[PDB]
């Protein structure tokens, strides 16, 4: 929405390394390649499709905006 | 959102420290910088975007007046 | 709708309740207010609880059902 | 809801004791007093409102048609 | 939409294929799909229990199906 | 949509993938088919996986992205 999109898009455009924490406790790390209404593609060695419904928090490695 | 929006907006506007408990049991702390229909941006020692679907409760450090 | 009048009765009559979360945690207090997605619980700890994180709402006494 | 509603209504009307297992593993028991799109009211000692999103299964104590 | 799910469940139902339904909490239910709608599946063995799809992780047939 | 073309690439190229569920369980195989709500995973035993129970889809090798 009005916050989530610009936030993720800024992270995407600025290629900021992020830590994505899943609801189960697992921590994912990488950079946001792209995202749509339901998923986020996290890129590194091999990219992976993360369902937003499985995400708890997105923590940037450095301050943004 | 007749209650949620005014509540979160008051916490935000008044810089009220809050504790956000996640469904998995993890406790997040800080002040609400902004929010929308699905996420809340928390800031202080660790700035982060929290998905509401992962939140169980939001406990203000002090009660909120609407 | 049954959820709304049920909650409104608990609210209006200031009935003490126990709100059990999906993670097993038990919250206690009286419902101060609520909307489509959240419930504001108050007494010992004032907090906004997301309904999506609630498993059950158990009143301390029987109440008029809708 | 061509199946859910008739099923729950049958259990409600016939007052069939049921076991409602929650997604977290807890087992609730009693009779279905009523239900709507999102919740089910279960009666035992005091009635409790159960959110369907927290329910995994509804198991009747005896078979029903 | 349901171009895969519906035909899949209906085939399992019509052919009475033994199936295992794994829930998100880890529970494994066994039996056969007797019926289903948009939100639930009726699984039959000892008694027919209603399973909410939201609580299901996977549906695994006892044998391949076409 | 980003999800559909991505899943379709995995499907068409028959790419080996790991599907991690929200409860931490790891499933392996390949995407045989999918619709708006489910994915058909093929390996030693085929199974229908509900997307709501999936946390991440990880291919065994880099693939073309949407």
């Amino acid at each position: 929405h009005s916050l989530q999109d610009p936030y993720l898009n800024t992270l995407r455009k600025e290629r900021v390394p992020v830590s994505i924490y899943l609801v189960n406790g697992i921590k994912l790390q990488g950079q946001i390649e792209s995202f749509d209404q339901f998923v986020i593609l996290l890129k590194n060695t091999v990219s992976q499709m993360v369902y937003k419904h499985a995400i708890s928090t997105v923590v940037p490695s450095r301050p943004v905006r």
